[PDB]
């Protein structure tokens, strides 16, 4: 069974994407990460969801509409240090605790996001 399947499919991917930004947008420690996002969040909420649907084994909605992830490259316009990586993970940890009831999948998702996040870092 895929992460997409275990999390309830579309509604599960949507809820993660939305909870992530919901928390990012109000939590103090992540203001800096939040401030890199020009408002409103409508499009990035939708795009991140599209990404999650395929990264979890549902429809590649991202690769259908925007092409391959190339996430490291796609983040190269921004300055991303350790500090911002940790802010991003802090938000996604909090999200996955609330959204993923399977504790194995949850720890699996945290580690795999944790790695992707570290991969984006481009300032040391
Ligand atoms: C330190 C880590 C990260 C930082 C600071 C960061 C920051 C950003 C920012 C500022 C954008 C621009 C979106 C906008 O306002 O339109 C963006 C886009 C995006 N981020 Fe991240 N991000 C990070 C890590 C990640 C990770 C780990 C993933 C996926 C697992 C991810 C997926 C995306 C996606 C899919 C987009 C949309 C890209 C596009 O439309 O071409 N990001 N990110």
């Amino acid at each position: 069974k895929t992460p997409y399947e275990i999390l309830g499919g579309e509604a599960g991917a949507l809820a993660i994407a939305n909870r992530f930004y919901d928390i990012m947008a109000t939590d103090e420690y992540a203001k800096p990460l939040y401030d890199m996002h020009p408002l409103p969040l409508d499009r990035i909420r939708q795009v991140f969801f599209e990404f999650l649907s395929g990264w979890l084994g549902g429809p590649d909605l991202f690769v259908a509409k925007h092409g391959h992830p190339m996430l490291r490259k796609r983040h190269m316009p921004f300055t991303i240090d350790q500090d911002l990586r940790d802010q991003w993970m802090y938000c996604m940890n909090k999200t996955l605790d609330l959204e993923v009831d399977n504790p194995l999948l949850r720890e699996g998702l945290k580690q795999s996001f944790g790695q992707l996040a570290s991969h984006m870092i481009n300032q040391h």
